[PDB]
């Protein structure tokens, strides 16, 4: 019992983090097999940032202009290429600590763990969600670029995020490991604004199920609703529309608790329309939307990784 925002154990990803320096700039790279992945703006001066021509800037960079350090040892860079907004530095040594891994591009609403790194060294681990507006609400300072977001599937690390930028409102933007930004963001110092930060409705419902599993039941009401009636209220509160796919995904939690998804939707509608009246749910004073239904099952069933 109890329910916490819980990250994956970071051990497997800690062994992949290195420091990448190009002229003036030091940030983090991910060393998998004989390739180091890092944000392509490692090549930019602060001047360059306003309007970079990365292809032009890259012409003036050779293998020896990329300093890659794994703890205290230099890796020899024997190749480089640009794929979208990431650099791939070929090194002459396969990372002996390369875990089983995949590159995945996650969907909005999906959660992952961030290992915040500075100078190739891990500083801390926390859980994030890809927001519907394709931002993340992270904790990133100057030096954190190239830090990665990941999920673990038993022994397989799925890398889904590389950190690139901060936006107004203190939210963050980055790419998958093929270097394609999530959302419309570009790696340039220009006026960019996120979009409406809508709530992940299916994740709020998953978290309400987690509360009932943990004996926190005060918000269950005597009402039911329809998808269409719920979505009419959802839209007003900037909630994502709930689909039958979402209902289906909550099936196991509904089964566990004996509360129909539509009954829980009616409970959520009353919390949206009436607020919490100074009460809390799993020690939160607002409706938490960074737990997926899988996240709740994992934590409430104690699924493990190795
Ligand atoms: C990254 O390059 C790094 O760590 N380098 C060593 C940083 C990480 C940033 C710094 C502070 N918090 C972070 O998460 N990324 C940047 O500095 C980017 C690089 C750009 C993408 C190529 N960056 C540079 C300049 C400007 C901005 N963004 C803003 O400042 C946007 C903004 C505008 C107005 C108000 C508030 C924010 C970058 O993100
Ligand atoms: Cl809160």
């Amino acid at each position: 019992s109890g329910f916490r925002k819980m990250a994956f154990p970071s051990g497997k990803v800690e062994g992949c983090m290195v420091q990448v320096t190009c002229g003036t700039t030091t940030l983090n790279g991910l060393w998998l097999d004989d390739v180091v992945y890092c944000p392509r703006h490692v090549i930019c001066t602060s001047e360059d940032m306003l309007n970079p021509n990365y292809e032009d800037l890259l012409i003036r960079k050779s293998n020896h202009n990329f300093l890659v350090q794994a703890g205290n040892v230099q890796l020899r860079v024997i190749g480089h290429s640009m794929q979208n907004c990431v650099l791939k530095l070929k090194v002459d040594t396969a990372n002996p600590k390369t875990p089983k891994y995949k590159f995945v591009r996650i969907q909005p609403g999906q959660t992952f763990s961030v290992l915040a790194c500075y100078n190739g060294s891990p500083s801390g681990v926390y859980q994030c969600a890809m927001r519907p507006n394709f931002t993340i609400k992270g904790s990133f300072l100057n030096g954190s670029c190239g830090s990665v977001g990941f999920n673990i599937d038993y022994d397989c690390v799925s890398f889904c995020y590389m950190h690139h930028m901060e936006l107004p409102t203190g939210v963050h933007a980055g790419t998958d490991l093929e270097g394609n930004f999530y959302g419309p963001f570009v790696d340039r110092q220009t006026a960019q604004a996120a979009g409406t930060d809508t709530t992940i409705t299916v994740n709020v419902l998953a978290w309400l199920y987690a509360a009932v599993i943990n004996g926190d039941r005060w918000f269950l009401n005597r009402f039911t609703t329809t998808l269409n009636d719920f979505n009419l209220v959802a839209m007003k509160y900037n909630y994502e529309p709930l689909t039958q796919d979402h209902v289906d995904i909550l099936g196991p939690l509904s089964a566990q608790t004996g509360i129909a998804v539509l009954d829980m939707c009616a409970s959520l509608k009353e919390l949206l329309q009436n607020g919490m009246n100074g009460r809390t749910i799993l020690g939160s004073a607002l409706l938490e939307d960074e737990f997926t239904p899988f996240d709740v099952v994992r934590q409430c069933s104690g699924v493990t990784f190795q």
